[PDB]
């Protein structure tokens, strides 16, 4: 939890009571565990929705949906049961409450089970299952001269009639919300991303939506891959971005422009960025994933545990910030090594909050954290993003002024700022490690075995912000060679392996004053000519499985070669700059590199020309 931030145990395990209703009697009843946080703002009233697991944290046990609500931003709360289970047996339950706010109404979608003791995807049929929608209406008033609120909950309505018996290629079984908070789309639709099972017990994600305030519901025709569960969605630039849990794998993210009729994996942005554990080989989690506007900029906030401990313990809840280009780790919201899986982040009246689980010995509480420090950090990073983008766009490029320098898809920028061991990203997301580097205006001068910079791709580890590069990228730099090498030496490239020996696309230079562009594992043909001490502009582009190399805005002879040989997707280890930064490699690159730009797409010819013409205008030197 950041400096300046603080929390309380709001839903306290084995302590907090809720109004348990049965057979017309209400009794204040202590709850064993609280799970499934959803934290929202309803027209000024903060509402926290959760599971009240009365007897045990076991998933398949007695559970009602609880709400707490506050009119004073969480200083005090009132408590109610929003949705009661069927009371059919000792384990009846309403589950995984998923919330949409529209106007002064909360729409809460829950599964309902009567008597099963088995995990939902293990059920061979829907004998025990229903899917219910309850609506809460929030009214504000002023008793005793003070602002008050109340929430009146409707009786739940089954949406089972809207679940078709078949979906292409399958027979349907059950579906549930993806927990947390869903959305109202820009056309007014209520949109729940849902997790669905078929009779083969496969799980997949769909979009489940309503055009008439929840009276009737439709499924979008498309779907995720099998294995994509518990989805969470937001709307971004006219599209749904649907962010899915995949147990034992990296999270898949999809886009859909047509209310889920067609799903496209978001390979160029967010898909496969977030891993569920260090080695992405453990269970995944529910995630908060929201679009908000902070100081005038639309951005997304994402949470997920790092899960160093493994299995479902899911320690180390982390918060991420992205503009759909750059991806910034705000940091750890939870405290120390506590277990902290499910979460919900709310941005209300320019204050940031998080309701999340803490788990000791499978006894769960929800803490309510005031993310004061995290908001400060987020505002700082966004100011940096805005400022660098403004600055680059403002430059009057050489013909009045030529086309603007493009900042669309500009993810990273290595320029003047460097510490002894790192070359700093101006966008503050991913620094490059360095060795044997000397600071120069807007870059670094390198020498010696082991020398260079490493800008990590898969080497980022669990969370891979530059995964897009496996699909398309542009890497740009200004270079000067200071000594003729003994053989062929590296200058810039994308490496498939950790050494740099196995390249996707690169540029080397040789003892005969020629360039050696490297296209995957294709035999290298030297070409062109360079002069010691002269500065050159280098662009490497990769898209559509094809790699190109440009010097001074022009493609080397024979460029435009296939670099992805066989339909496996690349797994780029890192970009290397100014050497390999590997003492295991015998090369000595004596070179200066300035102003390294990374984009998440293949730039066009105009954009490349503009960068070349503008290369002495773009550095960060005069600003820090
Ligand atoms: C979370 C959890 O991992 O801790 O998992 C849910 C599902 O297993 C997940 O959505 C994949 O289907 C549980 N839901 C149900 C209905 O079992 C959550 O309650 C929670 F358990
Ligand atoms: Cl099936």
């Amino acid at each position: 939890l950041a400096p300046g931030s603080s929390r309380v145990e709001l839903f306290k395990r084995q302590s907090s009571k809720v109004p348990f209703e049965k057979d017309g009697k209400v009794t204040e009843r202590v709850v064993h565990s609280f799970r499934l946080p959803a934290l929202v703002n309803v027209d000024g009233v903060m509402v926290a929705i959760a599971d009240a697991r009365y007897e045990t944290s076991f998933d398949n046990s007695l559970i009602d949906t609880v709400a707490k609500y506050s009119v004073d931003d969480g200083e005090t709360w009132e408590t109610q049961i929003a949705i009661k289970n069927s009371r059919a047996s000792s384990v009846s339950r309403v589950v995984d409450p998923t919330v949409i706010v529209k106007g002064n109404k909360l729409y809460v979608l829950v599964g309902s089970y009567n008597s099963s003791r088995s995990y939902w995807t293990s059920h061979g049929d829907a004998r025990d299952w229903d899917i219910l929608l309850a609506v809460g209406e929030v009214t504000k008033s002023t008793a005793g001269g003070k602002i008050t609120a109340s929430i009146k909950w409707g009786s739940p309505v089954s949406l089972k009639e809207f679940f078709p018996a078949e979906m292409e290629g399958m027979h349907t079984n059950q579906f549930l919300g993806g927990a947390g908070v869903a959305i109202v789309a820009s056309n007014g639709n209520l949109v729940y991303p849902v997790q669905v099972t078929n009779k083969k017990k496969q799980v997949f994600s769909k979009i489940f939506y309503s055009e008439d305030e929840g009276k009737t519901w439709k499924f979008g025709k498309g779907r995720s891959a099998f294995g994509c569960s518990e989805p969470v969605a937001l709307e971004w630039e006219g599209k749904l971005i649907i962010n899915t849990r995949v147990d034992y794998r990296r999270r898949l993210v999809y886009e859909s422009s047509d209310m889920g009729n067609t799903w496209l994996e978001a390979v160029g942005t967010l898909s496969r960025v977030w891993g569920p554990s260090p080695k992405s080989n453990q269970p995944g989690s529910q995630s908060s994933f929201t679009a908000v506007t902070i100081e005038g900029m639309r951005v997304m906030l994402f949470t997920h545990p790092l899960n160093f401990k493994g299995r479902w313990l899911r320690d180390r809840l982390n918060l991420w910030l992205t503009d759909n280009q750059r991806i910034y780790n705000v940091g750890q919201v939870s405290i120390g090594d506590e277990n902290s899986a499910y979460s919900s982040v709310l941005y209300k009246d320019d204050k940031l909050y998080c309701l999340h689980e803490i788990n000791s010995n499978e006894v769960y509480s929800l803490v309510f954290a005031r993310l004061v420090g995290e908001l400060r950090i987020i505002k700082s990073v966004l100011q940096s993003w805005k400022n660098w983008d403004s600055h680059l766009s403002s430059i009057c490029t050489p013909a009045g002024c030529g086309p603007a320098v493009t900042t669309v898809g500009l993810v990273g920028f290595l320029s003047h700022s460097a510490t002894k061991t790192e070359w700093e990203d101006a966008y503050r997301c991913v620094n490059a490690s360095t060795a044997n580097a000397e600071r120069v205006p807007n870059g670094l001068k390198f020498a010696g075995v082991g020398g260079g910079a490493l800008w990590p791709v898969s080497q980022q580890g669990q969370n891979q912000r530059y995964h897009f590069a496996n699909h398309a990228f542009t890497l740009v730099a200004s270079v000067t060679i200071h000594e003729v090498p003994k053989g062929a030496s590296p200058l810039l490239g994308a490496s498939l392996d950790s050494s740099g020996g196995k390249k996707l696309l690169g540029l080397s230079y040789d003892k005969r004053h020629q360039w050696q562009p490297i296209y995957g594992s294709t035999p290298v043909t030297p070409t062109g000519s360079w002069e010691m001490g002269k500065r050159y502009h280098v662009v490497l582009t990769m898209a559509n499985k094809i790699g190109s190399v440009y010097i001074d805005g022009e493609p080397l002879e024979g460029s435009g070669q296939t670099v992805v040989p066989d339909e496996r997707t690349p797994d780029i280890s890192h970009f290397y700059v100014g050497g390999y930064k590997r003492s295991g490699m015998p090369t000595d690159s004596r070179v200066t590199v300035n102003n390294v730009l990374l984009y998440n797409r293949q730039l066009n010819a105009e954009e490349i020309r503009t960068l070349f013409l503008s290369q002495d205008l773009i550095g960060t030197e005069a600003h820090m």
